């Protein structure tokens, strides 16, 4: 069990440092505070408009063929992506590389969480190993900006996306001596329908609330100052800097709040959360300065990952409970709805900022979050099967 959450860890990490690894560079492929850009929104919006697609097939999947077999294809992609990333000459080739990352995350970060779900069965057990799982994505996120521009300044364009290969290929090796994928393992069971789980209103109220966390900071990041050309040509350090204040808060409240959200309850972290995330981009508006941002970075940053570490062990809790014991789906629904805000945001955010402005997206969008909070009030005692 320990070594599965090893794992999922180390996956998600190296996810999410061959996701953001890439910031340093984007600025040479392609040359108010806040301005939406189109060709920075298509590097966001492609991988996770493929993940959000494939999201529900890898849920359907691991009930054929259990989870070790995903989990691996996802490390073959990572693999194949990092490889493709460093001999890109071109922005087309740049787009293709992040679907196939896309690709490669929908595998494992669904087959990763229904894993956990089905290894650790007890409820605060799923909770404190699901909130160190998500604290890797935190590191990784965390780690990926600064390690791209140090190896891509003092070392060469293609160092760091080798240096990621060759890590990438040290976690394919641990997932070949430990999960051993040669076998079709079948579900035990066959799980809730899709269609069925979309029906109940409680794993809507968990995913809605999943969802609604990210839409701010998924339209605020392609909008930064930081893809504008003063910084590729002068101020090249926040290309690295920019996405430590959120890396870091995300990372001390899952692993704080992956322990707390039991105790306190996970309707009322969540609850918590989402008003604070509201109310951190509610401040975003009032920056007239790049450093302005660092503080709500934060606030967003913490609150975002009390609502993941509430909400991502309850999708388990509410299959365990109302329906049928099978993890698949109700992570991939989590991740569709984790998703989404990168996948629509980048597009509708940068619509809605040339009809009626960015401050007033920011403040709609608050405004949405803190509306939302009350509806976690249902997931305080949900009903049974029947
Ligand atoms: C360069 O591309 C991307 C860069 C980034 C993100 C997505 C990208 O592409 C889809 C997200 C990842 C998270 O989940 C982050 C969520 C927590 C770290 C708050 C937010 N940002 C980080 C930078």
């Amino acid at each position: 069990r320990k070594l599965i959450l090893f794992i999922v860890f180390l996956a998600l990490l190296l996810d999410n440092m061959l996701l953001t690894v890439v910031v340093p560079i984007i600025p040479s492929y392609l040359y108010d505070l806040l301005n939406e850009n189109v060709q920075v929104g298509l590097l966001f919006a492609s991988k996770a408009t493929v993940q959000l697609i494939t999201n529900p097939f890898i849920g359907l999947l691991t009930n054929r063929i259990g989870y070790p077999i995903p989990i691996f294809a996802g490390f073959c992609i990572m693999f194949v992506s990092t490889i493709m990333f460093a001999f890109s000459s071109s922005y087309a080739f740049l787009l293709i590389a992040r679907s196939l990352q896309g690709i490669g995350s929908s595998c494992s970060s669904v087959a990763g969480m229904g894993m956990l779900a089905s290894v650790y069965t007890d409820d605060e057990e799923r909770g404190n190993v699901m909130g160190i799982a998500l604290g890797g994505l935190a590191m990784g996120v965390l780690v990926g900006p600064p390690f791209g521009s140090v190896l891509y300044e003092f070392v060469g364009k293609t160092a760091p996306f080798l240096v990621l290969a060759a890590l990438v290929l040290l976690d394919g090796a641990i997932q070949l001596f430990v999960l051993q994928p040669s076998r079709v393992q079948p579900e035990s069971q066959k799980g809730t329908p899709l269609t069925t789980l979309l029906k109940d209103p409680y794993i809507l109220i968990a995913a809605g609330s999943i969802c609604f966390a990210n839409m701010g900071i998924a339209m605020l990041e392609p909008a930064l100052p930081i893809w504008m050309m003063e910084t590729m040509c002068s101020r090249k350090w926040q290309l690295g800097v920019a996405f430590l204040p959120a890396s870091i808060s995300y990372l001390i409240g899952t692993n704080i709040f992956g322990i707390l959200a039991h105790k306190m309850g996970r309707w009322l972290c969540a609850l918590l959360g989402m008003i604070i995330v509201g109310v951190s981009i509610l401040c975003i508006p009032f920056a007239k300065n790049i450093y302005g941002l660092i503080a709500p970075n934060f606030g967003v940053g913490f609150a975002i990952g009390m609502v993941d570490s509430s909400m991502m062990p309850i999708m388990g809790y509410l299959v365990d409970l109302r329906h049928v014991s099978v993890y698949g789906s109700v992570y991939a629904i989590a991740d569709v709805a984790f998703c989404m805000g990168y996948a629509i945001g980048p597009s509708a955010g940068g619509a809605i900022a040339k009809a009626i402005g960015f401050p007033w997206l920011m403040t709609i969008i608050g405004i949405i979050d803190i509306l939302f909070a009350p509806l976690c009030f249902f997931l305080r005692s949900p009903p049974a099967k029947e």
